[PDB]
């Protein structure tokens, strides 16, 4: 087929985050990628997207980086906010939405954007078979 609408549209608020990451980065998270097995893109998207769904809830309210300064409040909810937009939004760009398990290993949010923005680019530069 061809590349959808759906996918140039993340880019756009998955790259505004990278660009801007008042969120603090370096946070910690679940860490869904020790299987250098070469995972099918839309499973990553859905353990992933499984845990930014957990991270801008959770965040919203638990003294996390909330921002001792009332200023820097403000970025902390409209970063988890954007988050959450792609949370609900990844799961159809995602085709999934069942994958339970168990990182006990760790990474770092930082790490996510970035893990999460290298499949997003390989999806997106070939949406074609």
């Amino acid at each position: 087929h061809k590349c959808d609408i759906t996918l140039q549209e993340i880019i756009k608020t998955l790259n505004s985050l990278t660009e801007q990451k008042t969120l603090c980065t370096e946070l910690t998270v679940t860490d869904i990628f020790a299987a250098s097995k070469n995972t099918t893109e839309k499973e990553t998207f859905c353990r992933a997207a499984t845990v930014l769904r957990q991270f801008y809830s959770h965040h919203e309210k638990d003294t996390r980086c909330l921002g001792a300064t009332a200023q820097q409040f403000h970025r902390h909810k409209q970063l988890i906010r954007f988050l959450k937009r792609l949370d609900r939004n990844l799961w159809g760009l995602a085709g999934l939405n069942s994958c339970p398990v168990k990182e006990a290993n760790q990474s770092t949010l930082e790490n996510f954007l970035e893990r999460l923005k290298t499949i997003m680019r390989e999806k997106y530069s070939k949406c074609s078979s």
